[PDB]
């Protein structure tokens, strides 16, 4: 019929005076050959592959306790409460704390993927978005901060060394020190590296009270299957029942869905498996609920009974104390931060460069200015109180289907201005809703560890012992240094010694 | 000169006189071309690549506690020793038995690595060698039976597991069922579950009372790195001082002689990390001695300054109980054996056929005489106290130098015999020197994860989640049921439905 007709010659007419405006000189859509409309499909399909970690960075920040302390605790029989009493839950006022800034991590992470996806394409026109980088969040939560104020070094610290680590990342990109740098590293610490903090992401989604549940103590083999359905109410204990718990077997029909709908190649479907095992745990009265008749949770179904809301950042702004690095643990945790953003953001911004056709003889029409927006964005995403930027592997389904321009990547940052307020609707995801999240990011890196050279030894036994120690030792930085050390002494003890007895 | 001249037709005339006497005849060494000289060549070099489980399996089936009871522990102020107050060590009477089974332990090895050996020679023709396999001995003496008496089953029941097993794989052999029954199982599942068991046999010789001691307990992360220098005298426990034990550090110089002689290509490297590290704890005043002062180590000096010794097996020989399966937990231990032996002697065996040129299309000249010895002989190692047998790929380093016949086979057999006679030097190697061997084990078997197809999206999510949950949650059983119910949801609940929609 005619109406689809009527539909299309409009889209022939709509694409015209877009290219025929002032907009299509800034952002040159006249060459590099695309039109206005299937830019805008270029950025649906890298926003709905990257909407996951708009509730997976918050829900793995608040598990820091990132700016409740001992001070703004409840009041009990007792004179004073003591320290690790308030820390571990059960708590009218400490867990009144973390509720309010869990809706201030929300809106700073939709405020940070702004900034940095929405100067990405206005000053680099390369289509490809920004957010907090997954990899560096549980770094930060877990093992530099740890879990609810435990570890050595505050979180008012842990944001100091993101400007300073910001800092130090433009000034060794506008003097040119990238690939003097980044080519000392050898390519199977590179390359090990990744799937190591894959399997470290994942042991976390596990976890009794950081996921779901799977793992935990025992007396003689350090680990245990429990998934116990009656436990302990104040710390998580096994009473008695394995395998039968409600809230382990609803976060498996997660974990289907979302490996059923990648498979068969569903755009967004990480985002379908939090909002489905999410929408069942909004009913109140079954045990699956997010919502219990306790005063610590009627204030959470208070504020969901209105579904927008305009909501401020208050406690995690601009919190900033250089007043701790005179001791030794936090050039440690400098270093590292350093290392996994070098290796982060230089093999996936050459890689998301030669698909599309960008490339020429080195040197795409992106360089310079693709490393410094990269950059800067983790200095205005640290006074915010998330942590550091990376150019995401997820904006490829924009690339697949003709985007390449900048316009790509400001429609991505208006996606995140209309769902910060959403959060009524975003602080009420259920930690066993993350859990799967958590593991699917787990697989998809993984899938890097067949370039590994698994021919050679000292290729092997490098490899393995960075891959091992990173999930077992529960530290990032156990790994890094425990890969170095065995490929340094595996091979600068013979060759080395080799080259000074010739070089002389 | 005329001196290596007169060792060269020498050489020439010796290999003559075998082949011209009844022993070439019934080797048939005339075809498969080759002398008797170079047969001995490819026999030394299987042994010494094949020499270190001789040691291992000793030093792991005895952290199982075999025959040692709560009934011969000592007396102490009490009136009865306690359930657990023996079993954790520390003891006058259960310390002293436990030093009697490991001398009935590097006896009964090679005893059952004699004729499983000696039998694969005389009666396939075939060159490779058998001893007790590695990777079901930590399935039965850590999560079967557990670390000195843990768990549910005893090791009677342990030890008639193998007999029935034993004698189910006769007779699905005998019958013809073997490519019906092997091909059954996916691909996938076939080749993770030998890189889980990889990861799972590491993190064994990793630990605090296992190994060397790098993991440890922790309240709140469930897993840290202690390697600590002053322990507890009873327990385990880090009382101070991060990684200057010295029994780590020892360990990880055999750690890297041990991988700096694999490179390069020495045979045999994995027996001389061994040797460096134990002949340096063997000096009496030391703090990495293996023979204190107590009353506990003189008994093992005042054996150990005798070298040799004819020692007779008394405590782990005929052991069988059949008065515990008929309870749950039997058959699933049953099941699992079944599985791990199917998948391990068939992938295996093959492949070392086509290497060395016997194959044609299929059906290679040792077929069916094969499948039995390598059965029938878990059977006569079972009533000896050890684990089920397997056909090593260590056996190819004699496959690369000239064997095709069976006298290579006999020779290994042959080099058992002389080392059951040094009793008295192996069962004191510490269990410290045997932890990097079980390292290296993880790493040769993790050299396989690069022929899983990582592309397809449902043959990673079953390949990762039966990779995790094996050294994380303790269990190899784990492992593979989270395999295959993964497996399955994510095809049979499309795809099995469709065919069902139309094969009606
Ligand atoms: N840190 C990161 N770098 C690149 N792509 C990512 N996707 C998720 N996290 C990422
Ligand atoms: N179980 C096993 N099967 C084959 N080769 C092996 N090498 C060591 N253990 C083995």
């Amino acid at each position: 019929k005619t109406l689809c007709k009527s539909w299309s010659d409009m889209k022939k007419h709509l694409n015209d005076t877009v290219s025929k405006s002032f907009i299509g000189r800034f952002f040159k859509l006249e060459a590099r050959k695309t039109t206005f409309t299937t830019e805008l499909r270029a950025a649906t399909a890298t926003f709905l592959t990257m909407a996951y970690i708009i509730t997976v960075n918050a829900n793995i920040l608040a598990d820091s306790g990132a700016t409740c302390s001992i001070n703004d605790c409840s009041t009990v029989a007792s004179s004073s409460p003591p320290g690790p009493e308030c820390v571990l839950g059960s708590n009218p006022g400490y867990e009144q704390c973390i509720s309010r800034v869990k809706k201030d991590l929300v809106v700073a992470t939709s405020l940070s993927a702004m900034v940095g996806s929405l100067a990405m394409g206005l000053l680099a026109n390369l289509p490809f978005g920004l957010a907090p980088g997954m990899g560096a969040n549980a770094y930060i939560a877990y093992n530099v901060v740890g879990f609810r104020g435990s570890g050595s070094i505050s979180y008012h610290t842990a944001m100091a060394i993101v400007l300073l680590e910001g800092c130090a990342f433009l000034a060794v990109s506008a003097l040119g020190l990238r690939g003097k740098l980044a080519r000392l590293i050898p390519q199977t610490v590179r390359l090990a590296c990744a799937v190591g903090i894959g399997m470290f992401i994942a042991f976390v989604g596990l976890q009794m009270n950081q996921g779901i549940g799977l793992v935990g103590p025992d007396k003689s083999t350090l680990v245990t299957l429990t998934a116990c359905a009656e436990t302990d109410p104040v710390t998580g204990a096994c009473l008695g029942g394995k395998m039968k718990s409600p809230t382990f077997w609803l976060a498996v029909v997660g974990f289907l869905i979302t490996s059923f709908g990648l498979m068969k190649n569903v755009k967004g479907s990480m985002i379908y498996g939090i909002v489905f095992v999410t929408a069942i745990s909004w009913i109140r009265g079954t045990q699956v609920t997010i919502f219990p008749h306790t005063p610590l949770g009627d204030s959470n179904y208070n504020y969901f009974t209105k579904i927008v809301d305009f909501h401020k950042i208050q406690s995690t702004l601009g919190a900033i104390s250089f007043t701790e690095f005179r001791k030794s643990e936090v050039w440690v945790a400098f270093a590292t931060l350093f290392y996994v953003d070098l290796l982060g953001t230089t093999g996936v911004l050459y890689t998301m460069a030669e698909i599309g056709g960008f490339v020429e003889d080195g040197k795409f029409e992106g360089e310079y200015a693709a490393y410094l927006v990269d950059a800067g964005s983790s200095v205005v995403g640290s006074a915010l109180g998330v942590t550091t930027t990376a150019t995401f592997v997820e904006s490829s389904a924009g690339l697949k289907e003709g985007g390449k321009t900048g316009l790509t990547a400001v429609i991505v940052g208006l996606y995140f201005l209309a769902s910060m307020f959403f959060t009524p609707l975003v602080t009420n995801v259920p930690r066993w809703a993350v859990g799967p999240s958590l593991v699917m990011v787990g697989v998809m890196m993984m899938g890097v560890v067949k370039d590994i050279r698994w021919g050679e030894t000292k290729e092997a036994v490098t490899a393995f012992v960075t891959i091992l120690l990173m999930p077992l030792t529960y530290s990032i930085a156990n790994g890094i240094i425990a890969g170095i050390g065995i490929y340094l002494a595996l091979s600068m003890y013979d060759v080395v010694l080799g080259v000074a007895k010739w070089l002389n």
